[PDB]
């Protein structure tokens, strides 16, 4: 019948293109097949393993050279449940097919928790998120703004924040900006655009993120908490920092019973974020201080 | 079914299945998802003997 | 074989027997076959179909006349279950005369919950139940009898009540009645049986359960107990209305496992009670007041 | 394919259980053959034969001794019916039988119809509603119940009524009366029952029509128009006059599609009524008098 | 088992199911259940001897 395997292709293709929703996280993904994938390595943090081998390699401090950096990169992820049977006692009414509207909104809210999760996300069951994982770097910065309360808060915020990214990649690639539309709500409307808040199309030019801040393009939506105190902003360079370390995915078992005769579509997904630095963003803040 | 509302279908079953909020989380609904099919005609006639 | 296929083919002819509570279930069952069995049809809805279409046939008033009707009638049912279970781990002790000796009880209170609603019942999943169908149209209606103490039960009350609805009932053909059973009590121990109504039987010669009022099927029974206001009485043409809406047959379903050394069975029915136009039984009252 | 060739047979039966309204059609079926029906006699005026012829079998007045008598026997019904319809797209839920469903409302609103007109007819097409034939006779004779203020209904003014009667007609022997519930509502409820009606039923046993009026079993029902005046009663013998002239058995004509998801089940009638002779009846009034 | 109470009886399949509180809810009741009777004897005697 249906509710079965004819589906799970129809459904994961569904899944193959909000795979694509970008609605905040898009990394190079690492695939997997195992489980962890652990790596024994301190990663770029000093090493640079440049040589003379020649001359004097400066006899004194250090060696390695600074903190640390072995985490180690550790890598078993994350098996992501959604869940919900359908009326499974009326495709005896031989719809086929009700599900191309019946289904994918599964996927929808599935998605739309899959990225909360991930920028919004408490490290167990899924990793970390976002403001979470600027919630212990003290990236909450201040006071750029103050409290919902003379807020038109430009970009100088994003200038130092923008020193801060005058880092260990480059200037503008990647660094970016996963916002708010209150935070747009000061950028939007503004009569600066000062650098550049607007168009940020601008042509259209990047991914899909419109409005952008010299390049630092747009998330906005529905992660944010308001009254000033959560980042407007999301400043990382996405490439220096983090990876897709993926595995699976939709697996989905289309299991049966679940009482009162219904399907248990029990569904898998199994992606991941996680880091290598001491620091991958600032962002914000925008605070209540 | 139900427009999923409000969900919190992701946990990875691990945490907690919360036992507070809440239970739906809120009503609801099941309307259900019902078509009113309308017929929309139409009607025409000439005397073409004319 | 613990409750696999052996019980529920005897409970087909021992459910057949739990079509036997009167006290409602005497209509027509519906069959259905579809969900829902819509009718479109202007029913009982105007005509006055009278033709000779001689010279005329009714052209001044009024039209159509009264609206309409496009409700219209859609017909379709609950499924009406039952939380069932005992234990597949205590039968181990070979008896097995423990079948519909265990049985029945269930299936018992299954349909006495069921025929309760269907005096009891708001109209949805529990389908159409009296107490709403004496309030739906409000034909309780007051003051007929003088809430629980020295009050107005009588005849010459359903007498003028089968002068509001035997208009449109007919006339005691057979056109029933139900009362309670404190509203029994004056009907119970009368001496009147003001026109015909002692006592119960009194011949005995038809069904006509308890009560005979110009020899009326009556029902005491009573899910509908005192509190001063009652439907003390629901006189109503039987088949003016109130079909049964089953579609196929039984449905008890043993579920296996159900872990936790508990069984499990589900016992459903795709019956209902939908009713037809638009009144049908006035009730009451014993209003408490 | 259903409501085709079949059913029309089915309501062929169902017109023989709608010889059943025990209110109207209690007369006398004349079942015509050709078209209209009539025979050549004149109605034999002044026999009373009994063939003394002795001397001169009396030989003064009249002479005739009743002008004419040519009334007369010539009789034809209508084209009687019931237009009926539904939408047959939409009984295809693996019904083709929901005409247990669907008639007998069809034949109940048309023979409802039909004894409405004997109730309320007109003499040409339909035939006739009496109390129309008791307006032309002058039959609303006054004053009797006083316009429903003090109403003096009493049997008083029916048995001025059977000084009408009883001479013609004989005493109770069949004889008859039709009533309003309004009507009945001096002769329910009441002490009065006055040299008999009581009660209704009452041993019960034969035609037993509600209200027993010197042995009447007396129809109420009513397609009267009430209040003050009208005919409250209906003082006859059924067995008097008033015949059902009738023509043929069942026929629903059924034209099909007719599109517009509307069909054409013309089920038809070709009985009818007339009396016999002159004075019939009288009742009232019972009048705003 | 738990025969006949603590109910809740019959199911619908309706909208959002359980609500809750109420259910469960008294016994119920696991009580277990358990029928030995013992041995209720009368005992005459007479003499047939006689």
């Amino acid at each position: 019948s249906s509710e079965s395997y004819e589906t799970i292709f129809s459904q994961r293709i569904i899944r193959d293109l909000q795979k694509e929703l970008v609605v905040g996280a898009l990394f190079e993904e690492l695939p997997m097949s195992s489980k962890i994938l652990t790596m024994l390595v301190e990663p770029d943090a000093g090493k640079a393993t440049w040589v003379a081998a020649s001359t004097y390699g400066t006899d004194t401090t250090t060696g390695e050279e600074v903190k640390g950096a072995l985490k180690e990169i550790h890598f078993s992820t994350y098996k992501l449940a959604a869940k919900s049977f359908i009326t499974d006692e009326t495709e005896e009414d031989a719809i086929f097919s009700l599900l191309p509207l019946l289904r994918k909104r599964l996927i929808e809210a599935h998605a739309v928790s899959i990225e909360e999760a991930f920028m919004t996300g408490d490290g167990s069951g899924k990793p970390k998120g976002l403001l979470t994982l600027a919630s212990e770097d003290s990236a909450k910065v201040v006071t750029e703004a103050k409290a919902d309360g003379s807020v038109l808060v430009t970009a100088k915020t994003i200038s130092k924040l923008r020193r801060k990214l005058g880092r260990h990649g480059l200037k503008l690639s990647k660094l970016v900006l996963i916002v708010s539309m209150d935070a747009y709500y000061d950028l939007l409307e503004d009569e600066e655009w000062q650098d550049v808040a607007q168009v940020g199309n601008d042509s259209v030019k990047l991914q899909g993120q419109v409005g952008r801040i010299y390049g630092l393009p747009v998330v906005v939506s529905e992660y944010f908490p308001a009254k000033a105190n959560s980042a407007e902003f999301a400043v990382i360079v996405y490439k220096d920092n983090f990876v897709m370390p993926r595995q699976r995915a939709v697996t989905v078992e289309r299991e049966r019973q679940a009482g009162k005769q219904r399907d248990a579509y029990y569904v898998t997904q199994r992606v991941n974020l996680q880091r290598y630095f001491a620091n991958g963003v600032v962002s914000g803040t925008y605070a209540a201080s």
